[PDB]
């Protein structure tokens, strides 16, 4: 079954019923202000930081899911309905929701009134704009009253949901029925005290009335679907004191058959300078000047359209860097539109706020945001540059880092734990990807503090050496990196041994001592140690480079001497020195992570894809056979059926979910990439398809979640719910699959000195063209692809053959035509 | 005006409508297992700790409030209603809720079927029991199906509300349709790993069907009021796999005219020893032995009835220690039943969990639980004894203390601030009140650790000297004690100067240095220093005691010299040594806390009530004119209207709410007692009435909250919501009004060496009889009361005049008959 369809020329997903398996959201904004907007207008907005400047309230795990958003009640001769369907659930004659790039449109129609709302966040604005179009589609005149409705949150979302003993007495508003462009309500809780910010909610007309108190608008004993005020047909003009502030205006309209009326609502975030906080000497009345300017910038429909068109241009421009034209429309929509758009969202959000992440505990993750860079550097490299500086500034002098930082302050914290030993190497991954993309070697000279200490600055490159050295100087008895709290796998906690319930494995104190080692970090080290060595060489650091290559060689050797189980790579050595991820144990025999990542590091790669003796092939065959499902590859097999105290969080999940046998999609691209490395493009593309939204759309009732974005977790073969996703949108799966398909499958990837063109996608895509802008020049890459196992490309460039697969960067402004034969 | 009525004979509050101004709850349980139960069956249950072992889920700030709890859906002929009204909101022919002592009864009748439910927690049981009686009140046979419903919480309430990215994949149940006594569902999330406990929801019959998955029982897009399963008329027999586990059973019932059937439901908390967790070698099936036993303990109506009777007998016995019979039946019901019942609840909950406190951040407050002891020591001295040891154990070697502790673990934490300089003297308050009550001098020798440290034990008495020495050694330039983070008033943060939004004043870093002093702590030290000296004197420490009365003298003199403003006591000196609470300032001229506390401490007491030169009289008159309202006494006047950086949290509330001009009811009994001390019984009694539930029942539509219990805060005169309460139930107001009324108004108060009988209540209660069991003997105290201003008692005892107002303690088993003339 399906609940909608892609509309490629519009760059939209079209949702054709409110009755989806799960609320399906879009993200509005790409800069500093963000909205979670469901296909039923549910969700909330925040500025910079979902925990600390949340404008509007949303309830996770509500009954039913997603009753809470931007609503417009229509009262037409006493019948009340919402075009978003929820919360009133009155029958609609027509319903449709279109999720586009930075905007969505939701349309509902009932009994001769059609209400279309366009939602979006304009460029350069901290605001969410709604353009509502009301049309009489009947053959007789209509008169209705439209009540807009938003529920404010008291800024600090955690305090909002836990600290009523204080916060029910602090809610404050001002109401401006007769502003310069229409009516406005101001939410200004704590502006009396330390906050220099307030929210506005306004309409571009003089409203008949307003409401700012939730209880008065909705009524005692009532849900949002039964709200009293729209039922009464007029606003109660409530002025909140404490309790639950809201924004609501009423507008009565009269429309002849065929007539429409537009209305423009704005939810704005405003700041004032401290000296300019107040309109009056007594410090009682907020200074509204920037709110009046914001409302003036969206007083008309034309102004809305001009901003929407600018958003469209801005996206056409972002999507002009990498595109593909082939015989597979599903592939193409992923590569051209959806995966790139998701990559922008993960770049902005990290893992903080979705319909599963609550915008509370999670800030910007050190590993998470470093890997997000891999699928972002080609979109806006100047913002990737800034992000690298921000991440590296949260690293400590010893090369270890804060596991994550607060988006508002850019300062690291331990709220989700510390001492994760794979973290430091991700910084080198990010920087290597960025320099390959841009050629901005100068970033290595950027002075960058440790833990934000003014005066602690060292060149960025020097931070990378701290990362590299951290791993060098923390190896265990087999030459493999000490694991610490956990490696990439947050739930592989070998230094934990917790018997205390309800204390987080992520934050709980760890045992000093033991000998726990990670085969994954070892592989990570070989992969990114190699890049580090390259940057040292280019920095003129000959001895540092030689020394670095010797270490990489040691660790690579140790993976082969001590990290091999026979038919696959080992996962780890536990606190006691016993092997993890071996055929000698009944459960957790084979783990996916070191298979993909060791093979990507080139460890155990032999003659070619038919070399059944090469460890890499053996490892990937055991991944196919033991980990493969129709939905993707599960993390380990078998999943743990009992609590294993030496292994930490992992075995606390029921089998088939999350890190215990779930398909953790983020690591699937590693196996995809590995498969292209050994020359099995067909199987790599197969793996790509199994987890990719466009190919899974036709099973929307099994996947449940958004059919146009990747999810973190798809339940595994050992789950009752096998194939059902959780944790859509915010996942490194997006950036990693974009790396996989754009760079390894399709084969077009920047190197330091040229653009590598090395297709390995197999026979299902026999011809295609990639348009890639790199370093100011456009490469038109025409591929004729046999898909024959281990067949690798030859190139001709502008009519002349070249050797190997690297095309040196042509000068800015040129167009290079590459002709590729596989 | 009223929404119910008291039922004194039954010791109940009878709620005669679903449509109250707010949800009105009861607490069930007095030992280790507790339930919050609204008059619509809303709320939840927890074992020992509301944060860490919460069994069932509840949503604060739901729309509407309190849609969630223990529901019984009745399907009669396809018509679906709940006898709690909510969530279905069906018209009922009859509705009633009775909240009793440790139990409640909720009855709803619709279309010939009456369903009554008794909820209670049985003594000795970690369970909530519901005995349902369905009656056919029509003249023709009837049939219906009943669906029970409870929604589980995943134990850690904070994780439950914030950590879906993990916890949507962990929910686990088992279903036992054919158990020994009926059907049961087991909620066993994380029993797989660190938890040795699970929950059971069962019924004493073989249910027709069951549901454990929330989404299937309620249905997509539906609220609890629209739940699909009851409307369909048949259970879906859902077995949860993650998402949201629930307990539901269907039971088909058939009833002749006038016939009823009892059903008994049990929600239980069970643990197994680690070595008996599992029924099976493979560890997949929970050991149900304890749950079967529990369900067999409530298999019949008879067992339920016998346990309700033992609960009644337990309350009669708790309430036999202090009673009054007077001409004022509002006074009587307060003293005899409600104020004591509330005291039990505050003893058990501290300020952790109500319909306002969320059972997350607030554990067992140091200050709060010490003061709760004052109203509790006469109820169950042995439990008070143990609480003193628990509390004192969270004190540090230098006499300061953890500001609160975690109920489950008994360990201090800093989660809501540290370094509150009033905290340490409350330990003296509580121990003195306990020794006066019990004469248990030997508790002073109890060995007690510092900060639960093994081998740090010293006698309890030494803890009290560390408390006492903390103040003597932390005085500022006027000889008044340094305030630290705050004193009693959590929002007076003089070492704060915070300009950063969104960090809690309670918890934010404080400035070192400065000279900030508290007049409140000074009065506290005068009162409780004296008590300490007496304890030292009894132990024969004449050196210690002499030195101690000297310091008390120095502090008393510092209050008169540097803590007096002209017509009232100063509040504080700020960081820079500027006076706080002085007529020279425009706002916050007079603050209540030092007025009542200084006068309670005997400071500025003169010749009698008519001594117009006496500081105590001028302070109390100023309280009356400037702070007095029909609803009680506001905390300070005038309230601050702009943020005062140097005073911290206080000026951040809008005027008239909480610490900024709210009536903070906890500090009113201090003014009450001060007036008695000074000889103005009439005025003291008036203040008592203003804030007292039985006297405010007539304005239920203004108080809004429960009319049978004290609330923390009544909005003061500068608030638009003047008279509206927030934060009911959990307030030190309960202990302090009980002290005021029983010990100072009625006048019967245990001292170290005899029972003081010193009525001071004025002319509105001209005769009464108190029955006071004290040290094993019973005192029948018959008061005849002129109410003449300043007139104090003379006593005759068993026919013979005695000198003074102290009746030396008679031996255990005696009845002493005391005759009182005022
Ligand atoms: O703190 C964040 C982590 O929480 C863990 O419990 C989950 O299993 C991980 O997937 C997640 O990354
Ligand atoms: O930590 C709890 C404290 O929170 C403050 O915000 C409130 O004003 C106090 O009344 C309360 O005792
Ligand atoms: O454990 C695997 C992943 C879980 N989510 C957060 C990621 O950083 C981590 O790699
Ligand atoms: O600030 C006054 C009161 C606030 N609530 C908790 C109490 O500890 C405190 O005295």
């Amino acid at each position: 079954m399906r609940y909608g369809h892609f509309d490629d020329a519009a760059r939209e997903y079209v949702i054709t019923t409110p009755h989806t398996p799960y609320p399906w959201i879009n993200y509005l904004g790409s800069e500093q202000f963000f909205s979670l907007l469901s296909h039923q207008a549910g969700g909330y907005s925040f500025y910079r930081d979902a925990k600390m400047r949340r404008l509007t309230r949303y309830r996770y795990n509500n009954i039913p899911a997603d009753a809470g958003g931007r609503y417009l009640y229509v009262n037409d001769g006493g019948d009340v309905w919402t075009p978003s369907w929820l919360p009133v659930k009155a029958d609609l004659d027509h319903f449709e929701a279109r999720h586009g790039l930075g905007y969505s449109r939701i349309t509902g129609e009932r009994n001769g009134l059609k209400v279309e709302t366009l939602f979006f966040v304009p460029l350069g604005e901290n605001a969410e704009v709604q353009k509502v179009t009301v049309t009489n589609t009947s053959d007789a005149p209509k008169t209705a009253t439209l009540f807009s409705f938003v529920e404010f949150c008291l800024w600090n979302a955690q305090d909002d949901q836990t600290n009523y003993q204080r916060n029910l007495s602090i809610g404050e508003v001002e109401v401006e029925q007769d502003g310069p462009h229409g009516s406005a309500i101001y939410h200004k809780t704590e502006y009396r005290e330390r906050r220099d910010h307030y929210a506005v909610f306004g309409v571009n007309t003089r409203a008949d009335g307003f409401d700012t108190d939730r209880d008065t608008f909705v009524g005692a004993y009532n849900s949002l679907g039964e709200a009293s005020v729209p039922r009464a047909g007029k606003s109660a003009d409530s002025v909140a004191s404490g309790w639950y502030p809201i924004g609501s205006h009423s507008v009565a309209v009269t429309l002849q058959p065929g007539e429409s009326r537009d209305l423009v609502y704005v939810l704005g975030y405003l700041e004032n300078p401290d000296e300019e906080k107040w309109a009056d000497d007594a410090h009682q009345v907020v200074n509204k000047a920037p709110a009046h300017a914001l409302l003036g910038r969206f007083a008309t429909s034309e102004q809305v359209d001009a901003a929407l068109e600018a958003l469209n241009s801005y996206w056409t421009n972002l999507l002009s860097t990498y595109s593909v034209s082939s015989t597979d429309e599903k592939l193409d929509r992923m590569v051209n539109i959806w995966n790139q758009y998701q990559c922008m969202v993960t770049f902005n959000m990290s893992r903080s706020a979705s319909f599963f992440e609550t915008g509370i505990g999670r800030g910007m993750g050190f590993r998470d945001s470093n890997q997000d860079l891999l699928g972002f550097v080609h979109l806006i490299p100047e913002r990737a540059r800034e992000r690298i500086i921000d991440i590296a500034s949260t690293q400590f002098a010893d090369g270890s880092a804060y596991h994550q930082y607060q988006p508002l302050t850019k300062r690291g914290n331990n709220d989700i734990g510390s001492g994760f030993n794979d973290d430091p190497l991700w910084l080198i991954a990010g920087v290597a990807a960025y320099i390959k993309e841009s050629g901005d070697w100068g970033i290595l000279d950027e002075p960058v503090p440790f833990d934000n200490e003014p005066g602690s600055e060292v060149p960025l490159f020097e931070h990378l050496t701290r990362s590299f050295q951290f791993t060098v100087q923390n190896r265990g008895p087999h030459g493999l990196p000490l694991i610490g709290r956990a490696d990439w796998n947050d739930c592989l906690n070998l230094n934990c041994f917790s018997t205390t319930p309800g204390e987080s494995f992520q934050t709980t104190e760890n045992q000093a001592g033991g000998v726990a080692e990670s085969v994954f970090i070892a592989a990570q080290f070989v992969l990114y140690g190699a890049e580090y060595a390259t940057l040292a060489e280019r920095r003129g650091l000959a001895d540092v480079a030689t020394e670095a290559r010797k270490y990489v060689d040691e660790v690579r050797a140790a993976v082969l001497e001590h990290g091999w189980d026979g038919q696959w790579f080992l996962r780890a050595y536990d606190y006691y020195g016993n092997p993890v991820g071996t055929d000698a144990k009944p459960e957790g025999k084979i783990w996916i992570e070191p298979q993909g990542f060791a093979v990507m590091a080139g460890i155990g790669v032999g003659e070619g894809p038919d070399d059944a003796d090469a460890p890499a092939v053996k490892a990937l065959d055991s991944v196919n056979e033991m980990l493969g499902t129709p939905h993707g590859l599960v993390l380990q097999y078998p999943a743990y059926t009992t609590y294993q105290i030496e292994l930490g969080e992992v075995s606390t999940y029921p089998p088939g979910y999350k890190e215990n046998g779930g398909i953790f999609c983020h690591n699937n691209p590693w196996v995809i990439i590995a498969e292209t490395v050994v020359g099995r493009g067909a199987q790599a593309f197969d793996y790509y398809k199994r987890i990719t939204p466009a190919y899974r759309e036709d099973i929307s009732d099994t996947h449940k979640l958004e059919p146009y974005v990747y999810a973190q977790m798809i339940a595994g073969k050992e789950a009752v719910r096998a194939g059902e996703a959780k944790n859509s949108w915010l996942t490194g799966t997006a950036a990693w699959n974009f790396v996989a398909v754009s760079q390894y499958l399709l084969g077009v990837r920047p190197d330091y000195d040229g653009l590598v063109v090395d297709p390995q996608i197999g026979p299902d895509v026999p011809s295609y063209t990639v348009t890639r802008v790199a370093r100011g020049a456009t490469y038109e890459i025409t591929v004729t692809n046999s898909g024959a196992p281990g067949a690798r490309a030859s190139l001709t460039v502008d009519g002349a053959p070249v050797d190997g697969r690297t095309v040196p960067y042509a000068p800015a402004g040129s167009t290079v035509r590459v002709e590729v034969t596989v």
